[PDB]
């Protein structure tokens, strides 16, 4: 199945010790918040580790889109995959 998580959890994560951020997937039925935890991939994602740092706790997909991630990137996604966000 899946793991959900609410915003006031989510919303905590906002160190580098435990960092999340969440990205819409639109190619997902539902298009889910998904929730990923990046902790481990901030010293070799190639955006570097401070942009993670910005966006920790909160929706980033526009600012995802906006960079045009690569396929290759989405596809590195999914290891860091936790959990979707409660809806809107
Ligand atoms: C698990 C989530 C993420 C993964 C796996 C990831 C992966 C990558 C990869 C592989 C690249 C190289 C370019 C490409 O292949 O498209 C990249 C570049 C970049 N990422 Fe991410 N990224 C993630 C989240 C984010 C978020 C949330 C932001 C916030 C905007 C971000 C900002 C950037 C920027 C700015 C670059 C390009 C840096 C430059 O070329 O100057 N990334 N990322
Ligand atoms: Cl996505």
């Amino acid at each position: 199945e899946e793991q959900t998580f609410s915003w006031s959890e989510i919303s905590q994560h906002t160190s580098a010790n435990s960092l999340w951020v969440v990205v819409r997937d639109k190619t997902s039925p539902g298009s889910p918040l998904r929730v990923y935890d990046v902790t481990n991939f901030q010293k070799t994602h190639p955006g570097g580790h401070l942009i993670l740092l910005k966006y920790a706790g909160t929706e980033c997909s526009r600012a995802f889109a906006a960079v045009g991630h690569s396929k290759y990137a989405i596809k590195r996604m999914s290891q860091y995959r936790i959990g979707i966000a409660e809806a809107d």
